[PDB]
């Protein structure tokens, strides 16, 4: 059962595209830059389907903005993404923390 | 880049390998169960890195058993992940929402 992992990479990528669009407006509308920041106080880019839906009501101008970045973001991650490298980095590092370990005696 | 979706994917296996284990320990080791549950209320399996150092000072055969278990996790899944499916459902569920705003 890995439904879990592929939501909450889902809710991380919605949340990241939410940065990304709340960065965009900081630089190009700042207006809307404090019409968003002010809105997510409320409404947490926690749950991903949630959060658009509760965005969409109000802009669905962001919701959609939201959706449309996350989707890339998404795509070109998955276009780069080494997965047998992080499962050796994971592994990696593991041991390294058995290592400090040892360095407490 | 993306070293930050990394760095969440690997916290969040580490946070599924503590349940993973919390759920061993629920009925084969009540005592650890108990002192695992109550330790975690103050060291949060957020950062995986950081959870796994400061538990190991207390419980070196618990982090043991956390980083075993988030590494096989971590490899069972990769072995079926279908990310292309991921990406269709994702655009999927964009148009799904678009299409409830339409109705409302």
């Amino acid at each position: 059962t890995f439904g879990d992992v592929q939501k909450q990479i889902v809710n991380y990528f919605t949340y990241k595209a939410v940065r990304t669009v709340l960065h965009q407006l900081y630089e190009m509308n700042p207006p809307q830059y404090t019409w968003f920041y002010n809105h997510i106080i409320t409404n947490r880019p926690t749950d991903g389907k949630r959060f658009l839906r509760a965005l969409g009501k109000e802009s669905q101008e962001l919701a959609e903005r939201v959706m449309i970045t996350r989707l890339h973001l998404y795509g070109k991650w998955i276009k780069k993404a080494d997965h047998g490298k992080i499962y050796q980095e994971i592994s990696d590092e593991n041991l390294a923390l058995m290592r400090e370990r040892l360095m407490e005696t």
